[PDB]
């Protein structure tokens, strides 16, 4: 055969790691929008335009929980990639993955669909054939 030894590891934690980057990134740009709706808000109250702080509001909260649902995410990952560092311990002293119900349920959570989770889809496959999920 022809496989890669389990170095599919250090394979799986460059993209999981990648993916934390680009979530940083989502998160840093929503909160770089909520300083500007923000200053919007504000001259809106003072203006007495009610209708318009209300709607921008609303804005606001849906900012929030975005960025809520994607630090949730970057925790799930980060589980991932802890998952991973075990992995490696594992390999250490035996030298041959094994399950994790840990590695499992993050990278159940975790290909949701906003994005181009279908990536996560993807490890998910590869990780099973290893022998991980």
């Amino acid at each position: 055969q022809e496989k890669p030894p389990k170095e599919l590891v250090n394979e799986w934690s460059l993209k999981i790691r990648k993916e934390m980057r680009v979530v940083d990134r989502q998160i840093r740009d929503i909160q770089r929008e909520e300083e500007k709706v923000k200053r919007s808000v504000k001259d809106a109250a003072k203006k007495g335009q009610k209708d318009v702080c209300i709607v921008l509001a609303k804005e606001m909260i849906r900012s929030r929980k975005a960025v809520s649902k994607l630090y949730a995410s970057k925790a799930h990952m980060n589980s991932v990639l802890m998952g991973m560092k075990n992995q490696l311990a594992v390999l250490r002293v035996a030298g041959s993955l094994q399950k994790s119900t840990e590695v499992m349920k993050a990278m159940q959570s975790l290909v949701k669909i906003p994005e181009i989770q279908a990536t996560m889809r993807e490890l998910s496959k590869e990780m099973m054939k290893a022998g991980i999920i």
